[PDB]
């Protein structure tokens, strides 16, 4: 009753357009989880970010296709999530490696509190060298983990640890116009990343690792998404984030997200992509 | 080549591996925002993919009121129009609007214009509280995020009445789960032009008084709660274009208020789709 | 070969409207099971019945979703069948209560029988004065139980026993009239059940146990057709069931049943709705 | 109100009269799926409708007729079912009954819906159609051949369809023998001949010259079908009996027992597709 | 570049209509594998053959839907991989019988190399002659043997074995036409098997053997397709084959292979069918 | 007529045939999915169309074009693909194509379907398209980019593309280099160019200015249509050579089999959406 019906025509008719600039084509919601998707635990972002998370991690698991009984390699296998759900849902036994020394730990606090570190096993290990004999893991997957390494001598390597046959699910990027300097340092500055390849010098590098393709989907707007909750959360949370990483980490994003932002909006693309390594 | 070695990615998750985990959730890697049969955006400026999380959400409204060809729909706060101009197409069914905004009804003109629509898409600046159309007019309505600007008392009893005996309204309806103090009732108002929603149970008080059958109900919170996040962040980024186009005192509110109002609604308000029914005979 | 056309024609010219008026506005079969349904075991309206209160089941399951591990309470967990198909197919460990101690017993031999006492566990237990602690179950439903009981208590208990951030599965009816004395004493004389509140109210005290409302489903017509097979199975089988419980007790139903089933057509609805204890 | 030991005493006495009547437990049965509507009402002639309709959708999704075909509804009945197919489709649906009521009410559908070109409704025997030579594309005869010779009806609608379309079959067969009063029961109840062997009944489909591509036995969809129709005729004898005669109801009263039990335990009704061969 | 616009637009204007001729109305790929199918370990014809050959045993277990715990009879179980992947997918046990002495050593092999040899047994056996008790298996399915055996005796045989209420999935070819006695020959001297019955004969000894008809479904495009993808291994490794299996079997099946696949396309069809022993 | 011990000699003897040509097991394939309809015709030419008329529905869904909108068939052939898309999708197609009786059959087909103001047939050469920019929301080359320079044609449907339209794309790719005598069956057998590697297609891709959204392997399709086509050859040898002459004929005879290897280890077939980015 706190307001008149004349009064939210003429808000409407002075600043409707705002939820055009912002929103869309339209003056309501977007639809962001799908209707089968579970009320997330609670509305924070993190939170839904998290539920947006694991949602993609089961598309993975679905993409790749891990049967029971196998042994998968997570390549660049961050805090082991990814493992632990495809390793439940699918009855697989995982292999997970990292070059950072907290992750490994966490990952392993994350298979033994679920009771899973006979089929969960994390170890720090450097994807371009990695201490596995030959035709070891049935599949693999290096989600969004080969711009930190030397792409030809890391899918060279899970190439090698692949049995013949087996398949390795790759989540990469690609440049689609040439950066410019700047743009390149913030790769490293801001995520310790190398600059991307483009398309064709990218499967260049995967036809010379010895792999066949046998599909690449883009997912380009979910990077583009994610990218903007990041953008959100460190913006709204600045202080909270300066007194745990420090001033000069915090204020290199700040400073730095909204070109790296831009770049990945006109110059790069992101997909999924499935290869095989063949038979006979 | 190569601007990095493993030492120095290693040493990096050290420190500050944990931003990712504060920010984007348990993984260390993207969300599936946009369902794999999505098509690809033509850009990726978060207006253009927002937009299209607004349509697929109106092809879950066509989908759930799931209205047949030949059928005329009461839009109640229609807005621009294009939630009318999906439904008309999809479902081959007339489709009449009713906003309180003389600008909004005028571009949802132009829109059913363009499209070649004038015929099965009418748009008229009206009251929900006091609709103008007579008894038992439409087979169904929607009233997609609008009744929080109105007494909902009036508007499902209005909307009851220009229902036939048997079609059903769709309703997307904010809910409150705590009191609300004070300063939060006054930020619906001098944000969003909007009165605090109701309790759950006084809200289908509302329902039942005005007639309706309770059909489905279905939690959309998270939708909303990202939604006013692609929101503020829009605000946040493009003050200076937005001051300009709006004025210092509008966009300055937003700023100012935009963070309270999204506590309140994380943790004092709920979001939900229901579809109520007129009963038949 | 047996009757000619013209005898055909006359016949339906002086009662095909007796299939309209029981049938429906055409003259076949309905659908009532769908096409990926087994072909019984029985043509007996029991058999088929009880499939369709499997298949109940497993929407209950599937809507409700509990996770492998998780513990499951059963609130009016009647003979068990409910809890012993949750557990076979998601991997659950479940606890039922209620009131009958014949049903309680039979419940536990129906764990026994397959093998799953571990997991399935069968008490008398008052819903609304329950005898486990405080969060002890990570999900809950009530299938047809709070209708016999006080419907603060029950819930505000089984919002008590719950882990925050679990989920409540209540199927329950709800009045839309004002219901006559003679009604709400059916209620007591053919089902010993309360009469049902109406959805504010039920919602008032849904709210007031501290549950906030997920999801909500109309199952008005599965209950309308159950209550009609239930009494054609009645009407039909008249001297048996004396025999087995006593000339009182058919004759009541036979009685009532009738008016019971217009006033549950005209002024009830039944609905399947999924409440959640807020997380912390 | 009620105490929980008088309902718990309750279902100790009476507590079986649910799994008697409903099944292996005591709630309701999933009757309708859970994308279906909600009925307008819960009469149980509204909700029979309804099981007609989705069984009406079923068949047009087994026959699948194309957009721009005709298609023969041999025995149409009142039509409505040719409707739907023409509504649904984009077909043109030419239906023949011999019974002059019912054609009546399926011309009054074709013109209520607009239609009147594309729906044909006429009196005319199958077993002497008046149509040419591969007049239709397709055709289907719902639960009608019970009436007729089948053979005459089955050869008559091979001439009048176009080589290489189909026709749909929904008929009951014998799995017993049927004694004298059972086959008298069926023609005093609905004017109808006995069903023939499955053997038999593909004997004669073979002699007519059509191949036989699917069959899907939809026996309890039918004996759901007749315990609606019983419980109807059984609850509402009075007003049967005003509008079709004591002679008719009674008959019904006194042999639906009977036939309800020859249909389960002797009998079983399937949906086939039948092709008229293509030329070679 | 090795090639200009006019020189291909000369090709097919003088050969492009025997694209029209071998493949159809378009000049581009079949879909001769579900989108959703995996790419084959390699694109041997052979392997492409068992990718579809193990998509349709997928088909034959979703089908006949053996439950976790049954045990299953193989009659005609060839070399077993049919029995195996219900085993693995299914949680159930199979025994197989075949009258190849050599088929069953190979099934036993691959039980042994599968570790399932407590789940899987194989045994030299007659199914017209079955050395099992009465009432041993839940479920059966005869996958293309029938045709080597009297269909009558294996039927009943498959009857006897059976349980109560249980399942038996036949896969069978049946005549439409009447063969000449150069095709019955063929039957024989290529096959070792005998000729198809009618569908109404073998319906006529289904019903004989006791088994009510649930199902059937026509498959004869597959075994169409999968006889040309048989011929077409022959004819293209005459040599391999012949110095294998000797001059006289190859050029048996190259002189007998073109007429049996027309008798095949125009006489015969071959289904999937459903026989359930009537519970009690 | 037989008895199960010469049944079971039979097998001792001869049952690994069944193996060596059909698979693992001693069953048919299911090569046609269960809900597909049962075919007018078991013959051969007859199931293969009914599997590429479910190869062009797989097609019109992957590409999605709405209703309204304007589609350039690049390679157009006889016109069915084009025909399927207007029915179904309600929109209008134009196909291009260097054969004259091509266009020819498929203006008839146009016609014979009533759906001439909505499928324009045209003799044009994809290297230069005659159509000016911005003219189409969409397109496809199916199975046609082997004939033409892809770096020429791809620029060229980038040229008539509007901006945030899609091109569907159906490629063969090497996987090795290909020596010299299997380069030249290409050209003798079927007139096209000899594939691309995966790497450079993408840099011609990159190139004519397009982002490319997908790639999905149909290599198993095309050896599969290739079998189809080659037993089609074999067993009706008098028929092809009565109707192209002994010498058309008897080079596919002497090449196929080659021609089969090389595309079975060599070489892998895809469908690639490739986007013109909007502005
Ligand atoms: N050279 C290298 N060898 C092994 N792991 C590496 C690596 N360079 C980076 N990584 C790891 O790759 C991961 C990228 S973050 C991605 C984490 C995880 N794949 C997820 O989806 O959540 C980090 O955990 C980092 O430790
Ligand atoms: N051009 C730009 N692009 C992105 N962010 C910008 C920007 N200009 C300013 N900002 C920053 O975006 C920030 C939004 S944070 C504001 C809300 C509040 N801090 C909260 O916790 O929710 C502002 O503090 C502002 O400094
Ligand atoms: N009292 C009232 N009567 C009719 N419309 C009203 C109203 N109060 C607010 N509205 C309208 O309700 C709309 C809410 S914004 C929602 C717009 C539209 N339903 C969409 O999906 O995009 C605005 O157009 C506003 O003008
Ligand atoms: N010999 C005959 N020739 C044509 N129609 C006949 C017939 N004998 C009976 N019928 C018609 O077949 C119908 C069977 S009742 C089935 C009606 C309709 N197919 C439906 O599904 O609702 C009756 O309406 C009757 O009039
Ligand atoms: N006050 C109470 N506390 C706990 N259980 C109760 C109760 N009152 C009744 N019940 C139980 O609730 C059950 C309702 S019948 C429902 C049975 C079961 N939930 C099923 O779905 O099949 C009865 O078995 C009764 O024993
Ligand atoms: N009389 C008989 N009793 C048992 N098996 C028989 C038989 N006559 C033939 N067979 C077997 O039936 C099989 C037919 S080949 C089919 C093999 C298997 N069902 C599969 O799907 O691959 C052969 O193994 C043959 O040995
Ligand atoms: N340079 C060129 N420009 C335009 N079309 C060409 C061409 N070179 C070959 N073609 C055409 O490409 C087609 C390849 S066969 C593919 C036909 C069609 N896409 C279908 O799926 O049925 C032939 O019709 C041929 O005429």
């Amino acid at each position: 009753q706190q307001v008149t019906a004349d009064e939210v025509g003429d808000w409407y008719d002075k600043f409707g357009e705002v939820y055009h600039l912002t929103l869309g084509e339209s003056v309501h919601c977007g639809l962001w989880f799908p209707p089968d998707a579970p009320v997330p635990q609670d509305m924070e972002l993190v939170t839904m970010s998290s539920q947006a998370q694991d949602r993609y991690t089961d598309y993975l698991i679905e993409t790749l296709d891990p049967k029971a009984g196998q042994h998968l390699l997570d390549i660049g296998c961050g805090t082991g999530r990814t493992a632990l759900k495809a390793a439940r849902q699918r009855g697989i036994a995982v292999t997970g490696v990292a070059v950072s020394k907290e992750q490994i730990a966490a990952a392993n606090r994350l298979a033994a509190g679920h009771g899973l570190t006979e089929r969960l096993t994390f170890e720090v290990a450097d994807a371009m060298r990695l201490p596995y004999e030959d035709e070891s893991f049935d599949c693999a997957w290096a989600i969004e983990s080969l711009c930190h390494m030397d792409r030809a001598k890391a899918l060279g390597e899970a190439w090698r640890v692949l049995k013949p046959g087996g398949d390795l699910l790759v989540l990469e990027s690609v440049v689609t116009e040439e950066l410019t300097e700047p743009e390149t340092a913030l790769f490293e500055t801001l995520y310790a990343a190398n600059v991307p390849p483009r398309l064709g010098e990218f499967f260049d590098i995967v036809s010379g690792a010895g792999f066949h393709t046998l599909s690449l989907k883009d997912l380009s707007a979910n990077l583009a998404m994610t990218m903007n909750v990041f953008a959100l959360g460190v913006y709204s949370r600045r202080a909270e984030f300066t007194e745990r990483f420090g001033a000069e980490f915090v204020d290199g994003l700040l400073a730095g997200l909204g070109s790296a932002q831009e770049t990945l909006i006109r110059k790069t693309r992101f997909f999924m992509a499935t290869l095989r390594k063949p038979a006979v």
